[PDB]
């Protein structure tokens, strides 16, 4: 526990965090469709498609244990509506006990199996039916086929989108029950609490990312990490400047020199109770605010006002810690690392041109102070390898170029080991968090040859910034399977103006399958 | 009717126009709300507020002639929803006769007076519902207060927003209603607003069709042809002036702009004259640049949005849209001239150049400092021509300066003038048309920056950044002794959010003509 | 067709060299087993050391003079750092003046194509600086047959110098290598691949006033007749009848009429695979009214916007020369020029592709995908199994893959894998990038059926891919974006990237 420094007494000294969310009070009940659906209080929504027929008619296939509601939902009545992806309708009628009931459907399109992108659109339509309607219960009937992972993804996304983050509201009700009808209900029931765990890890990462830099700063973010570890029973260590100096983490320390906040290195650990068969280090980039430094983000479109999100990597990692500490995987040991700091303009800031020494002795010539993430990661990666692990995986909002390469939907993965990269890709598939393998092209290595230092921070000629950054990071892992997940493009949801909490599920699937 | 030149045979030779729209098929009935509501058919939507209570619950007061819908509308059920402006819900159910109806509402907030802006939000929320509706009838129940002019705005806005422009497409989820029912206090006073709204709608939709039509469809030849066709449908006098006539009139400023285009300049002159005695002569002048590249001052800078510059003939579109309304409604005692010097501003071996000195048809020489200030050049000759007609009032409408975006923005247009009475009359038309306009000064202190070293006058200023004022000072120099006002709609003409035209100006100009 | 001129001094053809000094080089491969003979010219040893360690030459040299020079103690003074070279003049046993030296091949045992390029360059440097009758190269390293072929191709290509616009070479090449007999058939394959690549380079390097739509399609014709390939040049009257409104719009502003190029190779005998190769052919890209005016848009490079076409024609030369079996190939290119005029198409214009789809033009500098849409409609009407297009399409490739790797997108995994397999055996490196369907919605025009560009999504190369995907209804299709990879910025010349890639793809299938 460290005291957060303030300039005035109105400066915040902690990150407000909501642990007990309304979502956590929702009772979930799954039923097999074979038994028929009961339509009573609340809203009962059918998820319906029509394979191959673009805007085909709605047909309700499930038995509804009610004569009135069954009559209403007959084919002749439904044929006037179509299944176009994301279309929806509210129905109102009285049931057999002369009570009023609300029914409806969401269109799931014409394709037999939904992509995670489509499912997200289905959820968004559903969440629209929940908003602006004081409901006590929602009931969802699956007339579409989903695999278990996508069933879980449906739940996680539902919980995440429905939830509203109101921590910073001053002057400006959720359902209590969720029923789900699906074929083979027993096979899906185990997905429900996993979805709840995954939702909050995701949502937790999002609260830290969305928290502005005056609230979420290196000291308060590491304070939150400690607090998280205590609630979860993880081991933790927070390295302050004095310890970091002794470890000679020159790269990391140089970046934070300019900040009124002292750097804090977060190290959480989860150990299994049984024999440890696999050791892992997860490393998240943790710049709580990235002004660019003396290479100030002043150019049009540099979006300096978004740079609270430059610790999204760290948040994904802490979010993953929540899931792993909760679900408690066996036969594994996990280190959660983040070299947290803040990149500022000051009389004490490191300068463009400065030559700095990393913790492994490699000297680095700084060409651009706005390329700070790779400096902090270099020391975090050296530290990580000294732990003696089997895999190192870093996750980071490293390069703007990711927006020109893969866009806002897929993250990019780089690495030095093919078996590790495929495992990341397998996690991508099962978490439904899209990731694409990109090359580390060695031909570009020579532009990192500094005239004076051992290595250039940046390339003066090569414009493929994501690859060059990966080449730089590679120099700081000597002998361990390593992968890099650049999330600079997928971290923020620009349409909805909120974080995605991207990566938490991806990392946790990786830990679990292993 | 002139022939449209083509580069290849696949180039279009006319602007497609929809004259008959499904809006024109909708039967409109207005009923008095004190009698309660019939809801046995179609879609019934209640417009409701909750004064004082921000985001307050929905309460429906009206008696309805169906027990089922009555139950649905009980306070216990309706209070699960709130009246946040724009928020809507609607449900399908079976009525007393076991027929399918739909019932819902649109929230109108917590304030008893709806702004025009607020009303557009309500209308948009309604239209969203209609775009997923296949029911034959829409019934709108006003449990809020509205006035005759606000109600007519609701109708015009509803019609325009409801109609979609599919001319360049090669729903399956909606269908256009055939009946629209309105329940409102004092139905009989509001009835006459209906066909007026239908007229104002089409004039506005017609302008929008011209504006949205891309510059390979909408060029000076095709636009002048369209105007001729319109004039013939309305029995208007018309004449289109070509290059040789324009040269004889010595329109050097306007002809300079068009030099670099493959399309010959065409000057549009339509006339409406009332059957009775003529007491007021008015000239309506619309800027008609069918595409604005900037010329040699090419629109290359960040934010110059060259891909939207098909809209630089928006002023032309509003004056032709006004001609529809006028020719249809036929006001008495007035003679109105609809003017536009139409051309295209391009980059060619033949284009005029930055620095060129040119001579306007009133003899004034002009030093061109920026070829992208070409609108004021075409207007200069159009203003001279209009003053020659011997009118009492000249009003120009034009997408003239980008600086409107920084002064009034996208909601309010700006009016400048040389005559207070005419300006006051414009501001009144703005009020009753619900097309907002704000009076800005012509500050004479800036005039000296237009003193060219070589020519009679400068086109632009080299110092003053208050563009909109400077361009007005330039225009003023081409109206000698007539009451004149200038409406700058550059900020206001396009609807960025909805990616379509507003057709701004049609109703404003028509109201000015009808109520003066 | 007659090339139009503004002034009498305007050129009316592309100068093309067919018979090059390279084709006059006698190439001979020997097995290292029976020692190496150092009798004339320059002898170069390719050596490594499995880090910047010392040069140790292992092969036996049948000359007392050269052997004492290559003695381990002398050579230790030199290191094997990749790309470094030394070479000394000396007199051999019979008082002949000979030159002996080495090129270091680093410390890793398996060289990438990138390292191999570095070996070849340092080797070519010496050839340029020395009047030699004969180069001998000794391989004391391990290479694939593919990598061996790559060595030659690169050697020839970099050795050759293009002096067509200006106002000596070895006559013999000796190669000593382990298992000589397995590498002998790679020699003339390499010679062919060299010229396919050098030919494409000549067209790319040719400035726009020499290489315009008329003169470029004239050259394709001249190439077709020399190889006896079926050919067909479609002109404006035909393109209009075919209703290619997107492609015709791009060229409306040019003084050179559009020319659509169609060449065909058919193997003698049973044909099992039909293929359409489509190259982007914009002979100069000014950008149109969306003028390349912004810093770093590099308008002076934009003669290179025809690299995809050149790639395809270079491939036609290789396929026309090697005559693979079981295949029918259609080499397509909608050639035109993108210019600023009174006749130019405008941003905001709505135009109609030959399949009926209307397109809203958001940016005239995205002209490539417009011409490609109409080419792809045309290609699919040919009834082929695969459509592969190659294009300098989006500048974003620079920021995703850079100047070394091209990106490939497509609608069929089996075809994409074939392209990737050809990438590895041609040693022209390509990387698979996704077509992300979630971005499709930003091509939903308010007025037309589809947008040419996105106003929101910044993943240009993918959006462009999504756009092209709409013009292939039912055929396996891939798209190779070579914008970042086409021009060699350090050598200030073209790479002619894609010729060998497309040919291996044809050959391996
Ligand atoms: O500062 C950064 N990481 O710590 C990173 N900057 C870079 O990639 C720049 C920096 C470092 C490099 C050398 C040069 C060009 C490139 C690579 C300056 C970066 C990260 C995200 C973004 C970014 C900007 C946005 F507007 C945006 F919407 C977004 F999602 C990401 C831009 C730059
Ligand atoms: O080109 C024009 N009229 O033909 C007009 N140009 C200007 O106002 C500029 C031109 C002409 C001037 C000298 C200098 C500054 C000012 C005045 C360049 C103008 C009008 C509208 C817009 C404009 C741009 C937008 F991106 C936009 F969204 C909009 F609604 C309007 C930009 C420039
Ligand atoms: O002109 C082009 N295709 O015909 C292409 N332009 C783009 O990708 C831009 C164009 C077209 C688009 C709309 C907007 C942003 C994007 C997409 C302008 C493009 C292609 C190559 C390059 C390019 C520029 C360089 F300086 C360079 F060295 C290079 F290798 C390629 C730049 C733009
Ligand atoms: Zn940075
Ligand atoms: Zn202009
Ligand atoms: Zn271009």
């Amino acid at each position: 526990a460290s005291e957060v420094p303030q300039v005035v007494s109105l400066d915040p000294t902690s990150i407000p965090i909501e642990y007990n969310t309304p979502i956590h009070d929702i009772k979930v009940q799954v039923y097999d469709i074979k038994g028929g659906c009961n339509v009573e209080e609340g809203l009962t929504i059918f998820l319906v498609n029509n394979p191959g027929k673009e805007n085909g008619p709605v047909k309700i296939s499930s038995k509804v244990n009610d004569k009135q509601v069954s009559e209403f939902l007959k084919d002749e009545n439904m044929e006037k509506f179509n299944v176009k992806l994301g279309t929806s309708k509210h129905f109102y009628m009285f049931n057999d006990n002369k009570n009023s009931v609300a029914v409806g459907y969401v269109g799931c399109g014409s394709v037999a199996d939904l992509s995670e992108a489509d499912m997200k659109r289905v959820v968004l339509s559903l969440v629209t039916m929940l908003h602006d309607n004081k409901l006590s219960k929602l009931t969802v009937v699956f007339e579409i086929n989903v695999d278990k992972n996508l069933f879980r993804f449906f739940l996680e996304t539902l919980f995440y989108e429905y939830m509203t983050d109101e921590r910073f509201k001053s002057t400006d009700e959720y359902i209590k029950h969720l029923g789900v009808y699906i074929n083979n209900a027993d096979t899906y029931k185990e997905e429900v609490e996993k979805a709840r765990v995954y939702y909050f890890g995701t949502y937790y990462a999002s609260q830290l990312i969305a928290a502005p830099s005056n609230y979420c700063n290196p000291v308060s973010l590491s304070n939150a990490a400690v607090e998280l570890a205590q609630k979860l029973n993880l081991e933790y260590k927070i390295l302050g400047v004095k310890e970091l100096e002794e470890l000679k983490m020159g790269a990391y320390l140089s970046v934070g020199k300019g900040s009124m906040y002292p750097n804090k290195f977060i190290h959480l650990t989860y150990k299994s109770k049984g024999d440890v068969k696999k050791k892992i280090a997860l490393v998240g980039k943790g710049i709580t605010f990235d002004s660019g430094g003396y290479n100030l983000k002043a150019a049009p479109g540099s979006m300096i006002d978004l740079m609270k999100f430059d610790m999204s990597g760290c948040a994904a990692v802490l979010g993953c810690a929540y899931c792993v500490g909760t679900l408690k995987p066996e036969n594994v040991e996990i280190h959660f690392l983040s070299a947290v700091c803040e990149n500022m303009v000051s009389k004490n800031s490191y300068r463009p041109g400065d030559i700095i020494t990393a913790s492994n002795g490699k000297t680095i010539e700084v060409g651009n102070t706005d390329a700070e993430g790779r400096l902090t990661l270099a020391d975090a990666l050296v530290y990580a390898e000294k732990l003696g692990v089997d895999y190192i995986v870093d996750i980071a909002t490293l390069t703007g170029a990711m927006l020109y390469s893969l866009g806002t939907s897929y993250a990019g993965v780089f690495g030095n080991n093919e078996e590790l990269i495929n495992k990341i890709l397998q996690s991508s598939k099962t978490s439904n968090e899209p990731v694409w393998w990109l090359p580390i092209i060695n031909e570009y290595r020579a532009t990192l040859n500094s005239k004076y230092a051992d290595i250039n921070q940046i390339s003066s000629s090569v414009k493929a910034s994501s690859i060059v950054a990966s080449l730089f990071l590679k120099e700081f892992v000597q002998n361990t399977a390593w992968a890099h997940i650049d999330i600079a493009g997928v971290s923020w949801n620009f349409k909805a103006r909120k974080p995605k909490g991207f990566g938490v599920r991806l990392l946790t699937e990786f830990v679990l399958n292993d």
